[PDB]
């Protein structure tokens, strides 16, 4: 988050589809007013919808939505991202303001090995997994033992 305050940069003038995740009602309904208020093609809109460009999300990836977006070359950005977008009169730079992305989709054709046993949390690093592209398997392969094991790695690459 470093933006200058004489000239802060733009971000490009483009359609932004907006999600959010694991937020309060209080700050979804004020990002989603924010969004709204500022306009200039940005949208509030499967685990993702299948328009998603950017997730707003308080804190670091936790859900399995943030996760699916750092997989999938999504945005990341803090609701801060929103408000200080409408402090400034237009969509600021997403990179300059802290937002995360992950290009290419980190974890695309690798092979990821689960040491950990059966449950919702290995079945939801399953789904992540192959949303990323990547594939569980049943020699080349990544070994994961946590969902903070998969995060590091999917933000490490390239």
């Amino acid at each position: 988050r470093s933006p200058s305050p004489v000239d802060p940069k733009r971000g490009a003038v483009q359609p932004r589809y907006f999600i959010t995740t694991s937020l309060t009602e209080k700050e979804r309904n004020s990002v989603m007013e924010a969004i709204q208020k500022l306009g200039q093609r940005a949208v509030l809109v499967e685990i993702l919808p299948l328009n998603t460009t950017h997730i707003v999300l308080r804190g670091p990836p936790r859900s399995v939505k943030a996760l699916c977006g750092v997989v999938s070359s999504k945005w990341l950005v803090q609701p801060s991202y929103v408000f200080d977008s409408l402090g400034a009169g237009f969509w600021l730079d997403e990179e300059v303001e802290g937002g995360l992305r992950y290009f290419p989709p980190p974890l695309r054709c690798q092979r990821f090995l689960l040491t950990m046993p059966e449950g919702v949390v290995k079945t939801m690093l399953q789904r992540v997994v192959e949303f990323g592209g990547g594939e569980v398997v049943g020699q080349d392969v990544v070994v994961v033992s946590s969902g903070d094991e998969l995060l590091r790695f999917a933000i490490s690459r390239d």
